[PDB]
């Protein structure tokens, strides 16, 4: 149960995409989004389920930053994996080119992308229509207080989180990245998919209530050790590891 502070997490990302290492946001985001999709597929296998059961959708809520981007990637892989993903993308930064491209990729795969209005997103918070919800609102760079419409979105999610499973990307939206859940109501994810390395707030989950996965398989030993942790033992060619 090793974790990295939000401060070091920012330093890691900065170094990974720095001139020395040379990683591009496109690569990391693609790999990260892939991880999340793989966790969803592993947690909610389609084998066995009836056609009616398979008709349910995977409701992906994308935030305006990096976390949301990871969600846009996740949605495309889920479509390829055989699921029926639906994306709710309320606030889009019209200055980040890659996010726009990720949306075009979703259109290419015929994955619905709802707006903050026209999409009546609330219809997807009903048990008979949604298999699980992917929480890709805010990542480790989150800093309270939370503003609308994300505040209200989290409220709506908390009302049905005990009936519909929520899969949180990197960290549970609304939680203090280092201190843990503070504000109430608070997200209680059925699954948490930490990216690169889990943050301090991850030690606040309950194993009986939340399954924990770590994703983002692109960290060498010496680099990890430099930041206080050991690279995770991903099995086979998996892009996720349980715990
Ligand atoms: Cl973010």
């Amino acid at each position: 149960l090793k974790v990295v502070s939000s401060k070091l997490a920012a330093e890691i990302d900065k170094e990974l995409m720095g001139p020395q290492i040379g990683f591009t946001l496109q690569q990391l985001m693609e790999l990260a989004g892939f991880s999340v999709a793989q966790a969803v597929c592993r947690q909610f296998p389609l084998r066995g389920k009836t056609e009616t059961e398979k008709g349910k959708h995977v409701f992906v809520i994308a935030g305006p930053g990096n976390n949301g981007g990871d969600g846009l990637v996740c949605a495309r892989h889920l479509k390829l994996f055989g699921y029926n993903p639906v994306v709710f993308y309320p606030k889009r930064s019209e200055r980040t080119e890659f996010y726009k491209q990720l949306v075009h990729q979703l259109n290419f795969f015929k994955v619905p992308v709802l707006s903050q209005d026209e999409g009546n997103w609330l219809e997807y918070l009903k048990p008979e229509k949604t298999l699980c919800i992917v929480d890709a609102i805010f990542g480790f760079s989150f800093k309270p207080p939370m503003r609308e419409p994300f505040k209200g979105i989290v409220e709506e999610l908390c009302k049905v989180q005990n009936i519909i499973p929520i899969v949180s990307v990197d960290v549970p939206t609304g939680w203090d990245v280092d201190k843990g859940p503070i504000s109430q109501p608070s997200i209680n994810p059925a699954v948490l998919v930490s990216l690169t390395v889990p943050k301090p707030c991850s030690s606040h989950i309950r194993e009986n209530q939340t399954t924990h996965y770590v994703g983002g398989r692109f960290i060498p030993r010496d680099f990890a050790n430099k930041f206080g942790f050991e690279p995770f033992g991903y099995e086979s060619t998996d892009q996720i590891l349980k715990l």
